[PDB]
């Protein structure tokens, strides 16, 4: 037998030594051969303790025959061991001598504990108590009942102190009492490990329900692995679930599982009390409506009682594939072209109202909100829908904050659907990169390679500049352009795809690099490519990211199919993203197409190509594990099924047709020169994904399968049961509003097969298979699991109701063309497309692949699956755990650093997206939409959804855009008038062949050309260059622009029109524009006129006029409404104040002042925007900040928000309710709780409290919301005014509320108290007395109120008005409705105007243009009989600088070196960095400082806030470190990095003067005016300062 194979082998004794087999140590000898199992052992091997003598115990060999044994050894022993020489083998091989080995027993302590530390699953008596012995002949056991009120506590306590075998502890007894105790006897056989079960049937307390626990006492030497347990004993058992409002209790008994009947079932709650009760029916069922706050169940019968706790968790079903979307009632899809966004940009949406079928549902309007990362609405807007397709569409604005936002939607079903969507903002490179590799692919055995050359923009190498990158190998399956559609290589092919190495290399002094790597596929069959994500890391770390193909052909010509048959959308919960796959029906042919093409795309001839059809197959199985727990397993196996030999022609396409049957297949062929390519394709709708268990057996439970992949209500289940053990209990088809099936009894033996006749009123998704068994093992032999569930989802959307959409669109196109895409819906045996609507949409594929945007799948958004719409819960032993459900991952979160560093400085690119409206398809179902493409060069990515009544589908294909030459000119954000710019064009030749441009250069507005346009620019193929393109900016303020129309090209085979690029850019003059303002009143007779030296300053090509005149005094609201308009910072007060022209007024009424504005419908969408603006500033407790949200309340500004507010909703726009609701709680907070209010900079805290309360009580009044109480009791107060105006606001206040007394003695009172001219004493009311005035004159007006004061107050404030230089957006608001107060006041005037031959005259005050040269000679005499008022106000951009000059503030600016020095301004290198440090003081506290400084052009600001310590670098100190840290004790109430100005908002103390510092950076060359450093109070415009600043800034190439 064996002894052949053995022959002429020695015998030989390999080893000696001792093991655990089974529970028992055991001597094992290893010989080499086998032994014959005929001779006496004990007579050759002997074996002796040194002390005890010989051992017991016959010797057993081995199955193998090559190992003897002897069980059963004593620990801690020694041993001799004395084999014989006589000793026999197999092949009557002998020792030559005998041998004595020794041995010393390992030192295995007696053992004893429980099997396990114990399960929360009920048991019974009769099955023990479970213990591990070894060598143990008894165990003390102390059982202890838990007392149910500790239970909660108990338990829990019990659940993480378990993790360690002795969690027993005097805490945890003190809740449990003692019922029996005593010494279990125990047999186990000598030295072997053995399962005891301890009785528990003679134990009386035992006999009871409840919760137990075994305490083993730890007496003598023995070891005790698990000392105490746990274990659960109870009889009556309830199981139940739960549907939102409905309930279904299912009673049973516990001592067989049956169903029980005439059981009560109560519903306690939390407190106790029975909210409801019912008896169980024949079934045991017991159906409830309850909603939340179910809590405790009460079953009793025949004296027997159980009570199950509902606020316990449900059971787990992680294991179970439950997910699904929540949207059982009726489906609102959105969808829209992007999940991504930029501050500034518009976001759209698109929404599609259905039924939970589909079906069509009558129009309804749909509330939709935009919620903020906050939480805090932006806007709200009632959709509608038109021609059934929902289409918000709103704006962002550019401060908005970056994170998750997402635009929540009603249907009035109170369930919002969120609609996440991101938002972040990118910072602008600063640096060129190129990757260039290789055109013509790389042989497998070459080398890997790419030329890395990086610099920056304004004129220098990227010297020492990091680069990291990454290599990534990816199959070349569309090695071939010119042949789309075509695959190439095997699919088959392993490792085709993997990471090579992590690049991470220096640049040269040239900016030069190179990445190489050895090739690791020399032997591949394949193409293949080497992905090259590259990274020119900034010094500040910022990297340029690129990538570089580079392909890899095995030969010169290689196999490639295609697969005609379309690939349909199938769904995957695998990545929760729809996507088409190749796809043929069971029984059909599958054709093919195959080509022999190059890399240029012409087919080489070709014979003996190996065409075989592969017949992939899986086979799945389960398997348990230690780390990872039970997994789907699944084997993969290859079956050739069919060969052909095909012998392709010179230009000539081959037409494969393979017959198949079912499942997993894949076409390959085989080139003669070793090249192989393949194509899977799948013969079933039931797609397999990876890592998916399309057909498994879980451990346990009920492995449920289906029959069919679908089904449908005429169609007939048959649902296979299969729990592991035998078990009564119920199945049926669970839904949200309820059970389809009730009652089901199943008894399994080893598989059932129940059969399931849908109905055909289930006209839902949402239906989810469910089942449950119990054993009634009266002994739990092998553990087994009693209870049982089985949860699965019943597919039923019909693969009719998609729509077989079919783009088509060209692979290729070029920039600044035409995109066309033709549609056409499709369906088999149907093939009618009634009104099939389509919604096409183009968005650039490098924002899709940030986030992986999925193309929305309206079959998917309605048809798919939904969530679980029940929630299980029962008294039975709990779920394991399930380790939860696999998950996909990719690179985790994003965006996050940009905020880290700061908000962008305006970048500018180009967010290339677009969506043409929605078409309707002809009878044929064709259609076709033309999107104009701009100037882009990348991958395009088309989508398209499509829809009808109930049908719906969805497509998407790329489209590659590529310009046949490349032109990017690199200039300044901004230039300041008169400053010269050296701007490179960089002009890149992508093309093969060289070409002799011919570039036309032109400009036009505010900058002028330097240099003549140059002429013929020769480019050699993958050749760059940089045309040098002097460059001055005009005088003035206003826009500019270069045109470039290069031109030649000659593209063989298609002509293309030349080149048209154009760049605009800003031109802001150096200095602030100066203004004139001029009035007087003149008796008849009297001449007027301009002074010559008031004009000597502007030039006259920024000059302009406006002159008014009136027979009565008057006000120029051009003016204020010129101010308003002109303001650029975006602070609350300042955007409401610039918010009020646009409420106001209208065209005709600008038109007539000869203001040049928007149309009204432009206005009133900039109120609209302005609106939304305003509530991005809102707090979350309602009030409003001047800067930001997270700031301080001010509590003037939020009733002045709430005042514009208002008044704009009684203009008819709309604003969202709960804001106002919020903003209204804080006056009444302001009324009456004036006390919690702070403000701190305020002098006199009552007059300020007194102004708000005032204020906030007008605003109230005029929405009947203010109490008259409160009222009374500020007027209580009024000593405590500093000024009339909050007298007068509350006497209005008091007077709306019918309190006329006292609204009219304040209204009396307030024109009797004029406000403190001391300008110093803040009042924190951002007012003055021309702003009190004018807001007193209007609320006169307004309210009618004593009209013999108006004419005296108007005549007052129209001669304090006009002479003021500079006014605050607070008062010039105020003169601005002031002014409109009186804009129709009648005053017959007449005039002699040097301008004009004929008689000026008006009925009214009339406001006249002029121009410089009517402004210079200007002249107005009084022809009238009567007084003429007049004013001049003329403004325009001085010349040159105006001397420094200061008031109450100073101000001066120090340019600095980085290392702190100081640096002159003149020879200023290109790319050298600057430390700016503003210096602020003041003879009095200004709280609303405001520090403006202006940038020359050619510097450009580092988007950095030193305040916060962040720098280029941080090495340098001395000069440069206490500088920061006195920016660093600023008050900073605001800061911005605009392109053209340093922005700073602050509190400057008199006693501690402010240090502002920032840095900045040259780029392009060429001379700069320099403007002066600034700062003024934003509402105490006369406190100001202009310091002294250099005349020239020349940068220097």
């Amino acid at each position: 037998k064996l002894a052949q194979q053995s022959a002429g082998k020695v015998l030989t004794l390999l080893d000696l030594s001792e093991v655990q087999l089974d529970g028992a140590a055991t001597l094992v000898l290893t010989f080499s051969i086998p032994l014959d199992p005929d001779q006496d052992f004990s007579r050759v091997i002997h074996v002796v303790d040194k002390k005890s003598g010989k051992v017991d115990g016959a010797w057993e060999l081995s199955d193998n025959l090559k190992e003897l044994r002897l069980r059963h050894l004593e620990p801690k022993r020694d041993l001799i061991v004395t084999i014989g020489k006589e000793v026999k083998a197999l092949n009557n091989a002998t020792f030559s001598k005998d041998y004595e080995k020794t041995i010393t027993t390992r030192d295995i302590q007696p053992s004893v504990g429980f099997a396990s530390r114990g399960s929360l699953l009920p048991g019974k008596v009769v099955e023990g108590l479970p213990v591990m012995a070894l060598n143990v002949n008894n165990v003390d056991v102390n059982f202890f009942r838990v007392k149910p009120e500790s239970l909660p506590a108990f338990i829990s306590q019990w659940e993480y102190r378990n993790s360690l075998a002795n969690w027993q502890s005097d805490k945890l007894l003190q809740m449990a009492d003692l019922v029996y105790t005593g010494r279990f006897d125990l047999n186990p056989a000598r030295n072997t490990r053995e399962k005891l079960l301890l009785p528990l049937g003679d134990i009386k307390p035992l006999q009871q329900a409840g919760v137990y626990l075994a305490v083993m006492n730890q007496a003598g030497r023995y070891d005790y692995s698990n000392p105490a347990t746990l274990f659960t004993l109870s009889d009556i058992g309830v199981s139940a679930h739960r549907y939102h409002n409905r309930l279904d209790i299912f009673t049973q008994s516990l001592e067989n599982g049956a169903a029980q009947q005439g059981i009560e079932v109560s519903l306690l709650n939390e407190k106790g009390q029975t909210l409801t009760q019912a008896t169980s029916d024949a079934q045991g069922h017991v159906q409830l409506e309850n909603d939340k706050n179910a809590a405790l169940l009460l079953a009793r019968k025949d004296g027997q009682t159980t009570l199950l706790d509902l606020k316990l968790p449900a059971l787990d079903l992680a294991e179970f594939n439950i997910a699904g979307a929540p949207g059982y009632s009726k489906q609102f899809f959105m969808f829209g072209p992007r999940d991504l966004y930029r501050p500034g940009e518009t976001v759209i949406l698109n929404g599609l109202l259905r039924d939970a079928d589909g079906k069509a549902l009558p129009n309804q309007p749909i509330k939709l909100d935009v919620i903020k990362p906050d939480g805090q609405v932006l806007r709200s807007v009632v959709s509608q829908p038109e021609n059934g397709l929902y289409h918000f569409t709103w704006p962002l604005d550019s401060n908005a904050a970056t994170g998750m936002w997402h635009i929540r939607a009603n249907t009035g079903d109170n369930q919002y659907r969120m609609w996440d969507f991101h938002v972040e903002d990118f910072m602008p490179e600063r640096m060129a990169l190129n990757l260039t590799g290789e055109k013509t692919p790389l042989t497998p055995k070459d080398e890997v390679k790419f030329s890395v050359v990086g610099y920056y923009l304004y004129g220098a190498p990227a010297n020492g500049n990091t680069l990291q990158g990454q290599l990534f190998l990816r199959p070349l399956r569309e090695a071939v352009s010119a042949l789309p559609g075509f695959e190439f290589g095997d699919i088959a092919a392993e490792n085709l795809s993997r990471t090579l190495d992590e690049v991470q290399l220096t640049l040269d002094d040239k900016g030069r690099g190179e990445v190489s790597t050895e090739s690791q596929w020399k032997e591949t069959h394949s193409p293949l490519q080497v992905i090259f994500q590259g990274s020119l890391l900034e010094s500040g770390g910022r990297p340029v990211t690129r990538r570089a193909e580079q392909a890899i052909w095995p030969a010169d010509a290689l196999p490639g199919i295609r697969p005609q048959f379309a690939s349909k959308s199938v769904y995957d919960y695998r990545t929760d993203s729809t996507v088409k796959q190749p796809i043929v029906d069971e029984g059909s042919n599958a054709a093919f197409d195959i080509v022999y093409s190059d890399a240029q795309g012409v087919k080489k001839a070709v014979s003996g190509l190996q065409v075989r059809l592969i017949r992939e197959r899986r086979d799945y199985y389960w398997n348990w594990s230690e780390d990872e727990g039970w997994q789907s397993q699944f084997d993969q196996k290859d079956l050739i099924e069919n060969e052909q030999t095909l012998d392709l022609k010179a230009d000539e396409t081959g037409k494969v047709s393979f017959p198949v049957e079912w499942g997993a297949y894949r076409l390959e062929v085989k080139a003669p020169n070793e090249a192989v390519s393949s194509v899977r394709f799948w013969a079933g709708y039931s797609w397999q994904d990876n890592s998916d268990g399309s057909g498994a057996v879980r451990p346990d439970r009920v492995t449920l399968k289906l029959d069919k992949a679908s089904y449908r209500p005429g169609d007939t289940i048959k649902l296979h049961i299969a729990a592991p053990t035998a078990g009564k209990g119920y199945a049926m088809v669970e839904s949200s509003e309820g059970p389809l099936w009730w009652q089901e009894i199943d008894v399994r033996a080893q598989g059932l097969d129940l059969t399931i006749p849908v109905d055909k009123t289930w006209n839902r998704h949402d239906l989810y298979l469910s089942t449950l068994v119990v054993r009634p093992g009266d002994k739990s032999r092998s553990a087994t699991p009693k209870r049982a569930v089985g949860v699965l989802h019943l597919p039923l959307g019909d693969e009719n109701r998609r729509l077989d959409l079919a783009l088509e669109t060209p692979a290729k196109m070029r920039p600044n063309q035409p995109l066309t895409v033709k549609i056409k819906a499709s369906t088999k045996n149907g093939e009618k497309p009634k009104q099939v609507n389509v919604l096409v949409s183009a968005v650039d594929s490098g924002v899709l692949n940030i986030t992986d945007y999925v193309t929305p799948d309206p079959w998917q958004a309605f048809f798919g699956q939904k969530r679980y719409g029940a929630d299980i819960y029962d008294i039975y032993g709990q779920v394991i755990e399930g380790q939860g459900r696999l998950a996909a991952l990719r690179f985790g979160g994003d965006g996050d650093e940009l905020k880290r560093g700061g908000k962008p400085p305006v970048n500018h690119v180009n967010i290339v997206v677009q969506q043409a409206l929605p078409v309707t398809l002809n009878e044929q179902g064709e259609g076709s939409v033309t999107l104009p493409i701009g100037d882009f060069n990348g991958e395009l990515r088309v989508m398209a959804q499509a829809w009808t009544a109930d049908d719906f589908g969805s497509n998407e294909s790329k489209v590659i855009v590529a310009a046949p030459v490349i032109a990017e000119l690199n200039m300044p954000r901004f230039m300041a008038s008169g400053d010269t710019s050296r701007l490179t064009l960089d002009i890149t030749n992508l093309t093969d062949k060289p070409q002799k441009l011919n570039v036309a250069l032109t400009a036009s507005g505010l900058l002028e050309l330097v240099s003549d346009s140059p002429a013929a620019v020769e480019l050699a193929p993958g050749v760059r260059t940089t045309l040098f393109i002097p460059v001055r900016a005009l005088p003035g303020y206003g826009d500019g622009e270069i045109q470039a129309t290069i031109s030649g090209l000659a593209l063989p085979g298609e002509t293309v029109a030349d080149q048209h690029k154009q760049w605009k850019i800003g031109v802001r003059p150096a200095f602030p524009a100066q203004t004139v303002n001029y009035g007087t009143a003149l008796q008849p007779g009297e001449t007027w006129a301009i002074p010559a030296d008031g004009l000597q300053n502007f030039s006259p090509v920024t000059l302009e006029g406006q002159l008014l005149l009136s027979g009565k005094p008057p006000l120029n609201i051009a003016r204020y409404i010129k101010e308003l308009k002109a303001y650029p910072y975006g602070c609350l007060e300042q955007t409401a104040s610039g918010l009020f022209p646009s409420l106001y007024t209208n065209a005709a009424q600008l038109q007539a002042l000869g203001i040049k504005g928007d149309s009204d419908e432009k206005r009133r969408a900039s109120v609209d925007i302005g609106i939304s603006r305003l509530l991005q500033m809102q707090r979350d407790n309602g009030g409003f900040a001047l800067w930001d949200k997270n700031g301080d309340e001010e509590y003037w500004l939020t009733a002045y928000v709430m005042d514009f507010l208002v008044r704009a909703g009684e203009q008819g726009y709309s604003v969202p309710t709960d804001a106002i609701n919020r903003g209204n709680e804080r006056l009444l907070r302001y009324l009456q709780d004036p006390g919690m209010m702070s403000i701190p900079y305020a002098d006199n805290l009552k007059a300020s409290k007194f102004a708000v309360q005032s204020y906030a009580a007008l605003v109230l009044a005029r929405q009947q919301k203010a109490p008259l109480g409160a009222l009374r009791e500020i007027w209580e107060h009024r000593a405590d005014a500093a000024s009339g105006l909050p007298l007068l606001q509350l006497g209005v206040a008091l007077k709306t509320m019918g309190d006329a007394t006292r609204g009219e003695e304040a209204i009396a009172l307030a024109l009797k108290t004029p406000r403190n001219s001391d300008e110093r004493i803040w009042l924190g009311d951002y007012g003055s007395s021309l702003r009190d005035n004018a807001l007193m004159l209007s609320l006169l007006e307004e309210n009618k109120l004593l009209p013999d004061e108006q004419y005296t107050l108007l005549n007052t404030l129209s001669q304090q008005a006009f002479g003021e230089r500079w006014l605050s957006t607070q008062e010039s608001n105020a003169l601005f409705l002031a002014a409109r107060t009186i804009q129709d006041l009648p005053g017959k005037w007449q005039a002699q105007t040097s301008f004009s031959a004929e008689q000026l005259t008006g009925e009214k005050a009339q406001n006249s243009n002029l121009n410089s040269d009517q402004l210079v000679t200007l002249q107005v005499s009084n022809s009238g009989d009567q007084p003429l008022w007049l004013r001049m106000d003329a403004s325009g951009y001085p010349q040159s600088a105006p001397l420094p000059a200061n008031n109450v503030l100073q101000i001066e600016r120090h340019i600095l070196g980085t290392d702190g020095k100081s640096k002159s301004l003149d020879s200023l290198r290109s790319g050298d960095l600057v430390l700016v440090w503003l210096q602020v003081k003041a003879s009095n506290s200004v709280p609303d400082a405001l520090v403006v400084d202006l940038l020359p052009a050619g510097l450009e600001l580092e988007n950095q806030n030193l305040a916060n310590g962040s720098a280029s670098l941080e090495q340098s100190g001395g000069e440069v470190q206490n500088l920061l840290n006195q920016m660093q004790q600023a008050s900073i109430k605001h800061i911005e990095f605009r392109d053209d100005r340093f922005v700073a908002a602050v509190a400057v103390d008199e006693y501690q003067p402010v240090t502002l510092v920032y840095l900045a950076r040259a780029v392009t060359p060429g001379t700069y005016q320099v403007p002066q450093p600034m700062v003024e109070s934003m509402y105490v415009p006369q406190w100001r300062a202009t310091g002294a600043a250099e005349d020239l800034l020349i940068v220097r190439p």
